[PDB]
């Protein structure tokens, strides 16, 4: 069911990094991996987290639909596409911290943890601060259980309406053309050791998906599009993509 390619290791330590891509063959129902053991190491989601923060605050309620502007609150933070106002789709592309903590004080402690656990995600574990957890507090999810959670989404199986799922898989669209389509979203957790990158996501082509999660050592952010460029030249070698 899971089979081990170390060829992919050279795709690190070309850069210099370590780290894990995981792959699933949906219509094959097989798995891949350079590392079995870090891929199912557990770390902090950060960013990653949107995805399940976007489909519980949609299906509660908290945000309407993709269209709902949220305001910028004023204060100026160092990333300058965060100081703007935001919607569900372009809150999701600038990784907007702020708009998605308070999507999360609104959600409230008692909503989330039992919606986590309703989507077996992670560790299902929110100890810390309601609008913080994903970045610094007990929550943690492996690059295989971040496949298990995505496939679930692709298929509309998670324990939330249709229409909630519909709306966060149009909010990750990263990439799309002739001959792929790419949704997925990134993460970087830096708050505790050690820091790392994530993206996770799947590949849709005509006649089936591929479904992927990686994460790498991170110790700056000068490596961030290394989480893109790794995973593709993975899925190149794979010719998953040309
Ligand atoms: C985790 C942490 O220290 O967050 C603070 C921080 C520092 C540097 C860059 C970013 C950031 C902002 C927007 C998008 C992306 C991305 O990679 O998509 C990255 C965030
Ligand atoms: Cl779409």
């Amino acid at each position: 069911e899971w089979q081990e390619n170390k060829s992919w290791n050279a795709h690190f330590t070309e850069h210099k990094s370590q780290g894990v891509v995981v792959l699933w063959n949906e219509n094959k129902q097989q798995g891949f991996t350079n590392n079995l053991k870090r891929a199912n190491q557990a770390f902090l989601p950060a960013s990653t987290f949107k995805i399940p923060n976007s489909l519980i605050a949609l299906d509660l309620g908290v945000v309407k639909d993709e269209h709902q502007v949220f305001k910028w609150d004023g204060q100026t933070r160092d990333i300058a596409t965060w100081n703007r106002d935001h919607n569900l789709i372009t809150a999701m592309k600038y990784s907007v911290v702020p708009v998605y903590q308070e999507f999360a004080r609104q959600i409230g402690e008692a909503r989330m943890s039992k919606m986590l656990h309703a989507f077996d995600y992670g560790n299902e574990d929110i100890s810390g601060n309601v609008d913080s957890f994903w970045l610094d507090g007990g929550i943690r999810i492996s690059a295989t259980e971040q496949i298990s959670f995505l496939r679930k989404l692709y298929h509309n199986k998670l324990h939330v309406s249709e229409r909630s799922q519909r709306i966060v898989k149009q909010a990750m669209l990263t990439e799309a053309n002739g001959d792929y389509i790419i949704r997925a979203k990134t993460g970087y957790s830096t708050r505790i050791e050690p820091k790392i990158g994530w993206w996770v996501g799947w590949v849709e082509l005509d006649d089936n998906v591929w479904f992927f999660a990686m994460n790498m050592d991170m110790p700056t952010s000068d490596g961030l599009g290394l989480r893109q460029a790794i995973t593709k030249e993975v899925l190149k070698q794979e010719k998953i993509i040309p």
